[PDB]
C-alpha cells in the first residue's frame, strides 16, 4: 500500500474513491493515515451504503474531505425504535447487537 | 491539543521539540497523527534519553 500510494504519487492524485470491504476500508485508511494523505488537498469518497458503518473519528480531524452513500439514515424515529431496542439487545444471545449503530446488511436482513 | 496545534498554525510552526514523559510524547504524537502534521515540511525532537523507548 506504501507502493501503491506512491504509484499514485507517481500521478500525484488528490482523489480517490475507494471500493473495499468495510474492514478492508478500514485498513487502506489506517495506512493512509500512516502516510498521512488526510490532509487538506485531498479528497476521497466511500462506495458503499454503509458510510456510517465505518470510522470515521480516525479520520474527521485530519484535512481531506471525505463524502459517501448512506441507505440506512439513523436519524428517522422508526430507524430510533430499532436503535433503542438495538442497544439494549443482549450480546450474548445476539451477536453484533449491543452497539450503537448496525451495518446496513443487518438492517436488510431485518427489512427482508 | 487540537486547539493547540492550530495555535501553532496561527504561527505556522513546522519545528516542535517536545518534552514529555513516554507516554505523554506518545500522547500527542497520536493527536499529531489525527491532524495529519507527521507529513513532510514538519521536523520534530524527542527531547529524551528514550528515543528508541518510544513508538517510531
Amino acid at each position: 500500500y506504501r507502493s501503491l500510494f506512491q504509484d499514485l504519487e507517481l500521478k500525484k492524485e488528490r482523489r480517490v474513491i475507494l471500493d473495499c470491504e468495510r474492514d478492508k476500508v478500514n485498513d487502506i485508511v489506517d495506512q493512509v493515515i500512516t502516510i498521512g494523505k488526510h490532509v487538506k488537498g485531498y479528497h476521497y469518497i466511500i462506495a458503499n451504503l454503509g458510510f456510517t458503518d465505518g470510522d470515521l473519528l480516525k479520520i474527521q480531524f485530519g484535512g481531506a474531505e471525505v463524502s459517501g452513500f448512506q441507505i440506512v439514515d439513523y436519524d428517522d424515529s422508526l430507524v430510533s425504535k430499532f436503535i433503542e431496542r438495538w442497544s439494549t439487545l443482549e450480546e450474548k444471545e445476539y451477536p453484533g447487537a449491543h452497539t450503537a449503530t448496525i451495518k446496513y446488511t443487518s438492517a436488510l436482513t431485518y427489512d427482508a
